[PDB]
């Protein structure tokens, strides 16, 4: 609704995670107030261009990783981005690994997720008197993911075409029998924190979004487990890799998804009674 | 406590899910607002006869389908059925299924379920200063489940003799990968939304609760992953069958539930210290 | 901070559980109320002598069981106790057991946890604007579990020396079908409702952390399922034991955890961001 500076719009929006607190890639930086009915955003949206495509920055934690995944806005956020305008919304995030082939520097591009949150107190944006239930059968938009991989291939890094993520309420890693758990009786491929609520709301905002995941640790598995030091100095160390996959991706965005590979594009077509 | 009007009492209870937002059934309807500590159930209750037998029908969703799963109050709602007098609650449910004998437009009566929700803020009416855990390892009223089987059998209908129903979260419909477990790692049967804490309410309050839930969906089995005009158009296509159904067992629920085959009848007398 | 009567510290902490409100085993006692930012703990802390040994005792329930799982308050509680000092902390919890081995009556130090709440509101410290992930891999204090397991030896007590505990939110308990994911899916060997986000709480608190428990039931095993009274009934029944084991063990504590041997003594070095 109402934006400080006024005016502002943006096609593309990129929500930078573990690592990603500074666009880097936006020429002709300019901070944005974008006011939502659910208070403050992580921290102000940075919109510039990339090729001569608007790009809207919101680092999911802040600038200085300052909010942990349980205590983010997600609402406010997905809301900010929508207000800008945007129709394609790249997460960049650290995950960890349940699985030995994929390791840490590989890019994983999952396709599922299992949603093992418990304290996000707000899961949709729709409370009543409006009812909706959207599907999330396939909750990534497929043409987003298939870009990505693209991408990375060109570009001559790994990038896993398929996983399933699922995401933990933290903060606190999971214990050896959470993550026998997650590997061995869920099937998962990979684990994170801040997945959940974000995806919900991206789909119920009809927005395409996709994730490029970041392997930064193998969870438990190990000779020694994931600390948080690790995850941040490993994301570090790759995050020129992962902006040098944004600006050959972000141009080749300037159109609109494909309806058929975007599964929640019109999500509230049937969603809503 | 206070109604109004005053002096309203009611023997059986009908808590009405998707699709059914009207009694039908119950002549001499009066609309009944009732005192709760938590605030507004989520509509008037309408209480009416049923060849002479006094029904309150109460909406979930409210009228006009306003209220989500995650928003209903759940205490309100079973606080004032209690508070008219109500023995017996047949709830009357949409599920989706998780196998292929489970079919759309079949009836269930479960037996069991599994808890996935998170967000529903209360699980219990006891908070403290007297603790209370209630056994619920047959959660449901069996007296009353063996009537709604008898009755659909005597009708001609499929219905199912058991069931376990996992309860999910929502609003959102499940991913992919979470269904997997649903079926394939947990075993269950069917899936909703509204089962919990609305069970685990009505048995602390000592009332003989049973599901009658109808299958409008396969989850995201079939070549169509389920959405929410699927689920309403099937139970409106449907409502009449459940409403036939209720007329057949109410009258027959003009006594009191056996106590030997209503697990939650005396559930305070261990529970409680 | 600020303690009343002030000046009180204390070198080991005792939480108990169900049937455990009163210390019994410390002499020259004081009430002693501290403040944290949280809010009132469950009851007046305890703190007298064993054997020269200083002493914290705390009935998580508070006294006469006036606080059920969902609704303690556990910042306050693990805040209070790091505030006087502690280094050990000593948890004593009735838990059901999923195997047939692991009797009622038998101690059980476990090694373990699966996190199947959903209600407790919060569990971290950490909200920001330092964010801190703990690694928790192996979650218990393996020092006070060593001692644990030594004391219950040498009294001729049975004590199972390792376990996996599920935490379920209750006050409920579970359904058959619950019971069967935790036992025959999850391998799980033992269940209570206390233990998170209390070990979360103490384990960013820096803390040695334990649990003792007692198995005071089958959960929904045997021919009669767990009910309320029968767990208390048992716990009162075996306090002496465990009041025993206290005895034995408190002297051994006059010195500080091995850090070696102490996951969590040194957790915040990795874990903050
Ligand atoms: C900076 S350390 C914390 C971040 O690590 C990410 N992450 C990385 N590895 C893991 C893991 N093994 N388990 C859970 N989250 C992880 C989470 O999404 C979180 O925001
Ligand atoms: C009107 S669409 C929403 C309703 O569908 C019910 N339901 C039907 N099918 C499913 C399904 N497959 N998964 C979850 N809930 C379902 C839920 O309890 C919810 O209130
Ligand atoms: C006094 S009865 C309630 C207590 O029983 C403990 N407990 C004992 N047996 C079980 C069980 N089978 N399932 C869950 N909690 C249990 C829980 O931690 C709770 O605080």
């Amino acid at each position: 609704e109402i934006t400080r500076p006024p005016g502002v719009r943006a096609h593309v929006g990129v929500i930078g995670g573990s690592g990603l607190y500074d666009p880097g890639i936006v020429e002709n930086p300019v901070e944005v107030k974008v006011s939502t009915p659910y208070g403050n955003p992580s921290d102000f949206i940075v919109v510039g261009d990339v090729a001569g495509v608007k790009v809207a920055f919101l680092p999911r934690h802040g600038r200085g990783h300052r909010i942990p995944p349980h205590a983010i806005n997600y609402r406010a956020n997905i809301w900010a981005l929508k207000a800008l305008g945007v129709k394609w919304v790249i997460s960049v995030s650290a995950v960890g690994s349940l699985r030995e082939d994929y390791r840490p520097g590989d890019f994983v591009v999952p396709d599922q997720f299992i949603d093992m949150t418990k304290n996000r107190r707000h899961y949709t944006f729709y409370d009543g008197p409006v009812t909706v239930h959207v599907s999330m059968a396939d909750p990534f938009c497929e043409d987003l993911r298939q870009r990505l991989i693209d991408s990375g291939r060109r570009l001559g890094y790994t990038v896993h075409e398929r996983g399933t993520y699922v995401c933990i309420e933290g903060p606190r890693f999971s214990t050896r029998a959470e993550s026998r758990v997650w590997k061995d009786v869920f099937k998962a491929d990979i684990i994170g924190m801040t997945l959940v609520p974000e995806i919900n709301l991206a789909c119920e905002a009809q927005l395409c979004y996709a994730t490029l995941a970041m392997v930064t640790d193998y969870d438990v598995w190990a000779d020694r487990p994931v600390t948080a030091e690790e995850v941040e100095r490993v994301m570090i160390s790759n995050v020129e890799r992962a902006r040098r996959m944004l600006y050959d991706v972000i141009p080749k965005l300037a159109g609109e998804p494909e309806l058929e590979r975007c599964s929640c594009c019109r999500a509230l077509d049937t969603a809503a009674i």
